[PDB]
């Protein structure tokens, strides 16, 4: 089998991407944030505290003839921005782009934190990291990809995120029309439960490439590119007036600037992020200070190849017995 679904930016900045997902019988369609940095499929629901729902579409398990309470199971998760959610668990039928899994754990939110309530465009998350990170207790549950894998034509999914435009998540096949050149594959460590790999270096604009190993994660659920402070300083030094602002929480730059590109290495290959992808707009409405898309990972403990990096490539998440990652230009 295969599946193919369009993913759409939630706003004019590409802060995140939503993909429609069918849950239950009859289908209830929710728009979920596909997140290769976590491993829980959770949704706003009829159980979510009413004051914490503001415009999202909810899953109502009592209206699904295939929903079953997973007795005793609870979940609770926290993300890198300090946001969080928790609740109980149903199993139900879940379909993405024509690909169907029966018996998928659907984690129903009883509580969500303010940043989720405040974002009316995201109805939940669909985790695509390794199932060892799944938070369900006392019986850990499998991701949608892990449950689908045996039925797929090939044990892979691909992320093709757009810049200010829709893109595609495919399951079970590699669309050879969606990229240019060849796909370069690179090793993955699953030891932290992430799609963790090692970039071979970087370049700033037209500058010379610096060969240096940069361990990080491919994370569709993180907006920006978080790299070591040395790398980030070298990038922003090429932008007149750019500076790190403790009050704003990162590097800012004059909105009048034209930003240089940033290149990262994948083996001997190179992925170029155009400068415009690094512009995240005014820090507050009407300001002439703009927020940068490349930020320091120093206070995180891990480097993160988030959407800013991934949307410059066609990315293969290869879930074969030994997982690997593939990157192609497009
Ligand atoms: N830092 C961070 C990483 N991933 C996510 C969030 C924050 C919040 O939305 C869910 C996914
Ligand atoms: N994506 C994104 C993340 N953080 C910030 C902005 C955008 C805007 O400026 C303030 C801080």
């Amino acid at each position: 089998s295969t599946g193919s679904a369009t993913t759409t930016p939630i706003d004019s900045l590409d802060d995140a991407y939503i993909t429609p997902v069918q849950i239950g019988t009859p289908a209830q369609t929710l728009n979920l944030d596909f997140d290769t940095g976590s491993s829980d499929l959770w949704v706003f629901s009829s159980e979510t505290t009413a004051s914490e729902v503001d415009g999202q579409t909810i899953y109502t398990p009592s209206k699904s003839t295939t929903a079953k309470l997973l007795s005793g199971a609870t979940w609770s998760i926290s993300y890198g921005d300090g946001s969080s959610s928790s609740g109980d668990v149903y199993t139900d039928t879940v379909s993405v782009g024509g690909l169907t899994v029966t018996g998928q754990a659907v984690e129903s939110a009883k509580k969500v934190s303010s940043s989720f309530t405040e974002d009316s465009t995201i109805d939940g998350l669909l985790g695509l990291a390794f199932s060892t990170l799944n938070t369900v207790s006392p019986t850990q549950q499998k991701t949608f990809f892990d449950n689908a894998k045996a039925s797929l034509d090939s044990p892979v999914f691909t992320a093709d995120l757009g810049y200010h435009a829709p893109g595609t998540y495919n399951f079970g096949f590699i669309d050879t029309t969606a990229y240019t050149g060849s796909i370069t594959y690179t090793a993955v460590s699953t030891k932290q439960g992430f799609w963790e790999w090692t970039s071979t270096g970087y370049a700033v604009g037209s500058g010379t490439f610096k060969s240096t190993s940069i361990d990080g994660i491919a994370d569709t659920g993180t907006t920006l590119l978080y790299l070591p402070a040395t790398v980030v300083s070298a990038y922003w030094a090429q932008v007149s007036g750019a500076k790190s602002s403790s009050s704003v929480g990162g590097y800012v730059f004059p909105c009048s600037a034209t930003l240089p590109s940033f290149t990262f290495g994948v083996g001997s290959a190179r992925i170029v992020i155009p400068g415009d992808y690094i512009d995240f707009g005014p820090i507050s409405t009407g300001s002439s200070s703009c927020f940068g898309g490349i930020q320091s990972s120093a206070g995180i403990g891990i480097n993160i190849f988030g959407d800013v990096a991934l949307k410059a490539a066609f990315v293969v998440f290869n879930g074969a017995t030994t997982p690997t990652l593939g990157f192609a230009s497009k």
